[PDB]
DNA sequence: CACGGAATCCTTCCCCC
DNA sequence: GGGGGAAGGATTC
């Protein structure tokens, strides 16, 4: 079993500078501006120019200009990405019909039948970076091991612009060697819940009772964790289908007042509504950012699919449920469709 | 100072054999 | 007791 992982490099940044060449070596920043004041929002990324400064993903725009006040400045433009993105997934669906798209820019290819060894499989690798490069010219990095796992875990270690094999001798170094933050599913919460546990590495999770470690991290999560310890993790290559389209906006003053929460609230379902595109859900849910960066949310599933009308109604009590029971202000506010006919 | 989309899994009900 | 779902929240990428 042979799987290779693609993660795009820096990508929304890397995007832009396709898009524009002269901001080729110059720190570049793509930002998601709120609208709250001069310079509110966070970053969405950063290519590595900026990066080695401290300016990153997550940090408010703000802080990176106190940083770097002379970079490039710019605002995400997600659509674009995402039409680049899909370009560069039909370039890696020629290399294998078995083809996980995980994100906007991370993909798995199960290459076990048009590869027979990890040379072959590296080699494989330079053929689909070299094909990108060429086609769209955006440089990624290749991870390729036993599963999806390390094949994931290999792209993090190579890095940007890279490629890595994980073969049976390191997966093996690595559960006994890896600090089990750096494992994917594993977050800042469940790390701190693992170390609590003694847990510091993957091989540590059979030196614990099964029933412990689920009451402490959940059953999902321990099954996860112990197939892995045991290298015996061995999920397959699957296309994943969109089960919900949604958005949510940021007002530019928190509030409580239904008819001044209403405006970006069916903004919301309007974009929500133009991006199912022929898709039709029967849930809604309305989903609010309390001032404390909480978030709270009421929703409704239906027996039926819901029209536009029947959404704008139904969000609107929902909402009012929200404040009713929770006293807080709202900050952010949207909505979110699943459940497709 | 901290935006944004979405999948999955966990708890707590609740209806009903 | 437990199958079947729905809600609201937790957690991660
Ligand atoms: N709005 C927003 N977008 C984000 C955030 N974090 C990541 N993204 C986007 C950034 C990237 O363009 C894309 C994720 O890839 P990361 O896995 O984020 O890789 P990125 O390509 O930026 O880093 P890299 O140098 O390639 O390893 O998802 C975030 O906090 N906010
Ligand atoms: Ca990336
Ligand atoms: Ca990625
Ligand atoms: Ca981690």
């Amino acid at each position: 079993m042979i799987v290779l992982f693609v993660d795009f490099d820096y990508f929304y940044a890397q995007v832009e500078e396709v898009l524009n060449p002269s901001l080729k070596g110059k720190p570049v920043v793509v930002c998601v501006f709120s609208g709250r004041f001069e310079d509110s929002g966070a970053v969405a990324t950063a290519n590595y120019e900026a990066r080695k400064f401290g300016v990153k993903a997550g940090i408010p725009i703000v802080e990176a200009k106190k940083i770097l006040p002379n970079a490039v400045y710019l605002p995400m433009r997600k659509e674009v990405y995402q039409q680049v993105s899909s370009r560069i997934m039909n370039l890696l669906r020629e290399y294998s019909e078995k083809i996980e798209i995980a994100s906007i820019d991370e993909a798995y290819l199960d290459i076990s039948d048009k590869v027979r060894d990890y040379r072959e499989a590296y080699n494989l690798g330079l053929e689909i970076k070299n094909k990108i490069l060429e086609k769209e010219k955006i440089t990624v990095t290749v991870g390729i091991s036993k599963n999806k796992v390390f094949a994931k875990i290999a792209a993090d270690m190579a890095k940007p612009n890279g490629i890595k094999v994980i073969d049976d001798e390191e997966v093996k170094r690595l559960i006994r060697e890896l600090d089990i933050a750096d494992v994917p599913g594993i977050g800042n919460i469940t790390a701190e819940k693992l170390k609590k546990l003694g847990i510091n590495k993957l091989v540590d999770t059979l030196s614990i009772e099964f029933d412990k470690l689920k009451g402490m991290i959940g059953e999902a999560k321990a099954k996860y964790l112990i197939s892995l310890a045991r290298d015996e993790y061995n999920e397959p290559i699957r296309t994943r289908v969109r089960k919900s389209i949604g958005r949510i906006v940021t007002m530019k003053r928190n509030s409580r007042n239904l008819e001044e929460i209403k405006p970006y609230l069916f903004r919301a379902i309007e974009e929500s509504y133009y991006k199912l595109d022929k898709r039709i859900p029967k849930a809604i849910h309305v989903v609010a950012v309390t001032e404390d960066l909480d978030i709270v949310s009421r929703g409704r599933t239906f027996p039926h699919g819901i029209s536009k009308e029947t959404a704008y109604s139904e969000s609107v009590k929902l909402l009012q449920k929200i404040l009713e029971e929770d006293e807080r202000k709202i900050r952010r506010i949207g909505v979110r469709f699943s459940k497709f006919i």
